[PDB]
C-alpha cells in the first residue's frame, strides 16, 4: 500500500546519528533528520536487506518511535498493509522532520543474533535508519555518525569524515552503500594490510579478549594470498579499497554477511590461536570476499530492488549463492586457508549429501530451494533432508564443478570456470555500481567460453530431481563411502564427542545421546525416531559415541539387530535396528584412467 | 518426641544406668548389655509422653506405634538370625556408619525392638492384675526414689526383674530374656492391649509428613524398597521383591511399565497390579547398564495402621491417655 519507488531525484541529504553506547541493555538511539515536504510524507523501515534475500528487517525492535517536524511532534499512523510504513502529515512551510527512535537489539540469541558485548558491537545501518517512500535508494544522499563507548576502535569501509572524542562522523554517501558499509567497533582491535596498491585490502579483527589477535606470518600470508588468487581468477577489483570485519567471540552472534567493499565475519577466539583446529569454518572469508564479485557487482536483475521495501526475486541465487559457496571452497584451497585434503573431504561430504543425503531431491528442485529464504527464515525445520534448506548453496555448487567438468571437455581442458568467472565478473575493474543480469546472460557467458546448450544444461540440473553429482567423476574422481572417519567430520564431532550416524543409522546425535537430527527413510526413520528423542543405551549400555559407534561395527555383516532403548518424551521403549552396513563416510577416490581436472581446479595459480 | 525421649533419660540412662555401662572414667570400655532398658523404654516413654503432653495427636502416636510394630512384624528379616540383645554392641560395631541391610543385619533395635517390649510388658503387667497395675507402676518404682538425687544410681539385670515382681509377681527372668536373647515376635502388646496392625492403601501419616515434599516413595511393605524421587533406591528390604529382583540401593528405577518414574507413577503401578497376574515391568539402571526386570508383586500398596478389636478392652488408650 506505499507508493512505487521513483528513480527521481531526492533533495538534500538524509542525516543518521546513532548513540551505540548502552552496552548494557543493548540499545541503539537513533536520530534521523531530513528535509520535510509539506503534504503526506511516508518513513521506511528497511525491511527486505541485501544479502539476506528475505525480509529480516527487525520492525518489532523499533521503539521509542517520536517524529518532530520543526521541533513540533506530530502524530505517525503505521500502514496496516505495510507494518514498516509510518505516515506523518507535514504542515505548510515546514523545513525539517526528525525521527528518533531506538533500536532494541537482542538480549539473548532468541530475539535474533546478539549485536552488542562488552568488549564490541555491530552496527548495521538498516537496523538504525527510517528514509522517505517514493525514492530509488541510491538517489538519497546520506551522512552518517555514530557515538562509541568510551576509546573503542573501529573499522568499516565508509570513509571517515571526522572523529572528535568518541563521535565518528563519517563523509556523505549513498543510502544504498549506507547500508552496505557496516562497522564493528571493539576495545581489543587489529588492522592487518592484506594486499597494498590503488585498490588495497585490509582485515580488521576484533575478539574478546587481546591474545586472539596474535595471528602468525604464516596465517596473514593465507589470507594474502586469498586476495592474490582472487586477483588471477576476476582480473579486476570491484571497490576501491575493501575492508575486512572480522569478530573472534563467543559472544557476539555468528554472522557472515557480504558488502560491495566489507564484510561482516564472526570466528571462534581460536581463530588464529588453535589454527590446526578451527579449519571447517575457514572458507568463511573467502566466500565472503568472492560475493564483492559475485552477488554485489553482479546481482540478479529481479534481485537488485530500486529500494528495502519492495519484495526480492531470489530466483538466480543458485549462482549469487552457488557459485559463491564453489569458489568459497576452491579458494580456501588455493589461498592455503585450507590444505588439498581438507578441501577435497568437504567436496566429498557435499557429493554424498546430495548423493544420500538429500531424498527430498525426488519431489523438490533445487530452483525452488531459492524460496526457502522467504520461506523459512532459517527458523527451524524437521527434516532439513527431505523438506531440503536453500540447496542453491552446495547443490549449486556441485552444478557449478559439473559446468567445469563441462567447460573442460568441450574445449581439451584449455578452458574452465575460471575463463567464466573473468569473462562474467572481470569486467569494469573499480567499479561498484550493481550490474544486473538474468539467466539469458548466463547462458550467453558460457555459451561464449564454450558453445553448447547451456540453456538446457543449467534448467535440467536446477528444475530436475535426477543427481547433481556428475562434475566428480568427469573431474575424473570418485565418490566412496567407508569406515574412515572424514576429516570436516571428525573435526566436527571431536571435543564434545558428537556422533554423526548419517550414512550408517541415518541419524546424528549429541554426546548426551540426544538425537539432533533424523535422515528421511533412514534406519533410525524407521524406527520411528524423530530429532529430540534420546538414545539412553545401546545393547544394554549406557549411551557414548564410542558405545554406538562400536555397536555399529559389531553389527557389520550380522543378523543380530542394534538394541537402542530410546527415551521419547517420558516414555521408554527399545527398538532393534536391523542395520549391518558397519560405519560409512565419504570420500573422494581417484579414477586411474580419467585425467585429474579436480586437482587442476583446486590448485594455487 | 525428641524432647520427651531426652527428658526421660534423666531419669532413665542417666540417673539409673546399667552397672556395666557406669564406668569410673572415660577411657576404659563401657558394657551396653541392658540398653534395651536404658534407651528401649526411653524411646517408649517418648511417644507415650509425647500423646500424653499433646506435643502428638493421639492420632499420631498411633499411626507412630503401627510403623514401629510392622518394622519388626515384617520389616526386620534380620530377626531370624540376629537378636535385639546383640544389637546393644552396635555402637562400637557400627558408630551408625552406613550398612547395607538395616533390616538384615540389623541396627540398633534395643530402641524400637525394645519398645515393643516395654510394651508388652504393660500389656502383662495389665493382664496380670485385671488393669490395676501398668508399666507406669514399673516407672515410679524403679525411677522414683530419692527425689532431688542425679547422682548414678547404677542396677543389674536382676533388679529389672526384681523390681517388675514387686508390681505383679511373674517370672520376669524368662520373660525378658525370650523377648531379648529370642528370634520371636516382639508386637504381642498390641493385641494384649486392644489393638491390631494392619496393612492397607491408606498412607501411614507418619510416612506421608516424611514424603510430602521430597516426594520420595517407601515401599517396604510391596516392592520391598523405598526410592527417592530421582528413582534412585535409598533402601532394599532383605528377601523382598526388589531384592530377589538383584537390586541393591544405589541403583535407579528409570521407568515403570514404560513411563519415566515417579512416586505417583510406580504406586500407580503397584496399585493396578494389585489382584492381576501381569508384572510389573521395572527399568533398572544399574551402574552403567540398563535392563528390565518383571515383579509379580500383586498385593497393592501396604500402609501399616492400628485397628481396634471390638470385643476387648482398649488399654492402649488408657496408656496414651494424659494423667
Ligand atoms: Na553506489
Ligand atoms: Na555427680
Ligand atoms: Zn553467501
Ligand atoms: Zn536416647
Amino acid at each position: 500500500a506505499t507508493a512505487a519507488p521513483q528513480d527521481v531525484p531526492f533533495e538534500g541529504t538524509l542525516k543518521i546519528d546513532v548513540d551505540a553506547t548502552d552496552l548494557q541493555h543493548r540499545i541503539f538511539k537513533v536520530k534521523t533528520t531530513m528535509p520535510a515536504t509539506p503534504g503526506p510524507m511516508t518513513l521506511l523501515y528497511p525491511q527486505w536487506i541485501p544479502g539476506n534475500h528475505s525480509p529480516t528487517g527487525p520492525i518489532d525492535k523499533l521503539a521509542g518511535l517520536v517524529i518532530k517536524v520543526d521541533g513540533k511532534v506530530v502524530p505517525w499512523t503505521r500502514d496496516q498493509f505495510d507494518v514498516y510504513a509510518f505516515k506523518v502529515d507535514v504542515p505548510q512551510g515546514a523545513s525539517e522532520l526528525v525521527a528518533e527512535f531506538k533500536f532494541l537489539s537482542p538480549q539473548a540469541s532468541s530475539q535474533g543474533r546478539v549485536m552488542m558485548t562488552p568488549e564490541m558491537l555491530n552496527l548495521q545501518w538498516n537496523t538504525t535508519a527510517l528514509y522517505p517512500a517514493g525514492y530509488f535508494a541510491r538517489n538519497i544522499k546520506a551522512q552518517a555518525s555514530v557515538t562509541l563507548p568510551a576509546g573503542w576502535s573501529y573499522a568499516t569501509a565508509m570513509e571517515t569524515e571526522r572523529r572528535v572524542g568518541d563521535t565518528v562522523t563519517f563523509k556523505p554517501i549513498d543510502f544504498d552503500d549506507l547500508v552496505d558499509s557496516p562497522m564493528f567497533a571493539g576495545k581489543y582491535y587489529k588492522r592487518v594490510e592484506l594486499s597494498a596498491g590503488k585498490q588495497p585490502v585490509y582485515l580488521n579483527v576484533f575478539a574478546d579478549e587481546a591474545k586472539s589477535l596474535d595471528a602468525k606470518p604464516e596465517q596473514i600470508k593465507a589470507h594474502a594470498a586469498l586476495v592474490q588468487q582472487m586477483d588471477k581468477l576476476y582480473g579486476a577489483r570491484h571497490f576501491d579499497h575493501y575492508e575486512f570485519l572480522l569478530a573472534l567471540t563467543k559472544k557476539l552472534g555468528g554472522i557472515g554477511l557480504e558488502h560491495h567493499r566489507s564484510s561482516e565475519n564472526s570466528g571462534a577466539p581460536n581463530y588464529f590461536t588453535e589454527w590446526d583446529k578451527s579449519w571447517t569454518g575457514r572458507d568463511l572469508l573467502a566466500h565472503e570476499f568472492n560475493h564483492s564479485w559475485n552477488g554485489k557487482y553482479r546481482r540478479g536483475a529481479d534481485l537488485a530492488t530500486p529500494n528495502f521495501n519492495v519484495p526480492m526475486g531470489d530466483s538466480l541465487l543458485w549462482l549469487y549463492e552457488g557459485q559463491t559457496q564453489f569458489w568459497g571452497e576452491v579458494m580456501s584451497a588455493r589461498s592455503g586457508l585450507w590444505t588439498q585434503e581438507q578441501a577435497r573431504d568437504m567436496l566429498a561430504g557435499v557429493a554424498a549429501q546430495y548423493e544420500r543425503g538429500r531424498p527430498g531431491m525426488a519431489w523438490r528442485t533445487v530452483q525452488d530451494t531459492t524460496n526457502d529464504p522467504t520461506m523459512s527464515m532459517r527458523r527451524p525445520k524437521a527434516y532439513r533432508n527431505y523438506q531440503m534448506s536453500e540447496d542453491y548453496y552446495s547443490g549449486g555448487q556441485m552444478m557449478w564443478l559439473e559446468v567445469d567438468s563441462k567447460l573442460r571437455a568441450l574445449t581439451n581442458n584449455k578452458r574452465s570456470i575460471d575463463d567464466f568467472g573473468k569473462a562474467f565478473f572481470g569486467m569494469k575493474n573499480g567499479d561498484w555500481d550493481v550490474n544486473p543480469y538474468t539467466f539469458d546472460d548466463i547462458v550467453s557467458t558460457l555459451n561464449g567460453v564454450a558453445a553448447f546448450d547451456w540453456a538446457s544444461f543449467l534448467r535440467s540440473r536446477m528444475d530436475g530431481h535426477g543427481s547433481l553429482i556428475g562434475g566428480i567423476e568427469a573431474n575424473g574422481w570418485k565418490l566412496v563411502y567407508n569406515d574412515e572417519p572424514n576429516l570436516a567430520t571428525k573435526t566436527d564431532e571431536s571435543d564434545d564427542k558428537d556422533a554423526s550416524l548419517t550414512y550408517s543409522l541415518g541419524m546424528s546425535l549429541k554426546a548426551s545421546g540426544d538425537i539432533s537430527d533424523v535422515l528421511w527413510d533412514g534406519p533410525a526413520f524407521n524406527a520411528g525416531l524423530i530429532t529430540g528423542n534420546t538414545i539412553v543405551a545401546v545393547n544394554g549400555r549406557a549411551f557414548s559415541s564410542d558405545v554406538i559407534k562400536d555397536a555399529i561395527t559389531a553389527a557389520k555383516g550380522t543378523t543380530v539387530p542394534i538394541e537402542l532403548l530410546v527415551k521419547r518424551l517420558d516414555r521408554y521403549d527399545t527398538v532393534r535396528i536391523d542395520y549391518h552396513g558397519g560405519l560409512l563416510y565419504p570420500h573422494l577416490e581417484r579414477i586411474a584412467g580419467k585425467p585429474d581436472r579436480l586437482s587442476e581446479l583446486y590448485k594455487a595459480r
